[PDB]
């Protein structure tokens, strides 16, 4: 029962690794998880919802992520503190390529893969924010752009530059190298005059 | 003949207001330019063509405004100058958003679009990456990440905020304060030790 969804969605997964969702059919999810056609639709309603489902666990799994280091801050400095929540996506959605390269085709698409993804960048953007002006408070930081414009930008740049690399796309930063560029780019846009 | 060309084009990006490209027929096109089906095959072999004319019209605009600036150094601070190079997307792609916003959803399918963009994406990265290069053995700006990595994602940055900016999507730095967000972004992390 929660083995049969747990096999769909494996299916799917797998699948996505060597085509797109419009090549992928009921037909082949149910084959691939043993079971027929009607009994697919007992657990999800079509393939979209399959993809829909596999993007809300990888997204919870970094969302939980960033709230367990969120509670348990690093002993490090500032630069390795961001390197750490960067690091999660790398690690989060950088070991569920396909699932990210199709829920960023179906976002075109598809109001709820957009508005789920909205939701969450809405929360990231507000801690990334948050800090910075904490940081501001502490006289760490200069008060330069708004921080919640500059929180925006750097969460946007990371969104298509961690997706650039994954996908191998030219032009990208190469993928051993991203988090060190990325890290860069924040350490001096937040702590620079 | 270069008339009915244009009158399909415009008619074309008219559409595109309001719809998406799904949603437009050839014989829609083919009806705004006054002419018959058969008479738009003549100009272009689908709609997916006039599309691709379109993007390579408006990239072309940018390419050629970036060359002219490229030539004819403005006699003002480094700051300003990135600002300059930005405002050429900024304006260029910002007077043509449903042209803009039609090719972002055609690249997820469509090899023409995504190589296209690539193209150049490739040159302008690498004008970047020369500029910071040449600031750099003059002594301007230190000697941080390999200046190719840096203009990567400083240009990926521009791409994704710039259209997020311009589709009002939510989460998005407003229009009016996206310009000074990106030179802010660019100045700190090419110039910033
Ligand atoms: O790399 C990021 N965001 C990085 C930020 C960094 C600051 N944040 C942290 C940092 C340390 C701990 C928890 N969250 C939120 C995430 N993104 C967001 C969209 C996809 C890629
Ligand atoms: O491209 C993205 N993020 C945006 C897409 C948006 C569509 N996707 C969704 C949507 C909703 C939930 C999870 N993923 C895949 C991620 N990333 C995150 C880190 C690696 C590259
Ligand atoms: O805003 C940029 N790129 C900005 C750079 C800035 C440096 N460049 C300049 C600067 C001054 C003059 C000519 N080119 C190339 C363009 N992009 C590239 C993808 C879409 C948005
Ligand atoms: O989103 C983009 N750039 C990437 C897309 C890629 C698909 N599009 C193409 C592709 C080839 C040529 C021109 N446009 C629209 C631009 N921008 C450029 C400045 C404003 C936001």
């Amino acid at each position: 029962g929660d083995d049969r969804e747990l096999a769909i969605l494996a299916t799917a997964e797998n699948l996505l690794e060597d085509r797109p969702l419009a090549d992928i059919s009921v037909d082949d999810l149910a084959k691939g998880a043993g079971i027929s056609r009607p009994t697919f639709y007992f657990y999800f309603p079509s393939k979209e919802a399959v993809l829909l489902t596999l993007l809300d666990r990888v997204v919870n799994q970094a969302d939980m992520a960033l709230q367990t280091l969120a509670e348990n801050p690093a002993d490090t400095d500032r630069e390795n503190m961001w390197r750490t929540g960067i690091n999660v996506f790398f690690e989060t959605f950088g070991s569920h390529k396909a699932v990210t390269r199709a829920g960023q085709a179906a976002r075109a698409t598809s109001v709820e893969v957009a508005e789920l993804w909205s939701t969450f960048m809405q929360k990231w953007i507000a801690y990334t924010a948050a800090v910075i002006d904490a940081e501001r408070d502490r006289g760490a930081a200069p008060r330069t752009l708004p921080a919640h414009e500059l929180a925006t930008a750097l969460n946007l740049m990371n969104e298509r530059t961690l997706f650039a690399s994954f996908a191998g796309e030219q032009p990208s930063v190469p993928e051993a190298r991203v988090l060190d560029t990325l890290v860069h780019i924040w350490v001096t846009s937040i702590y620079g005059e």
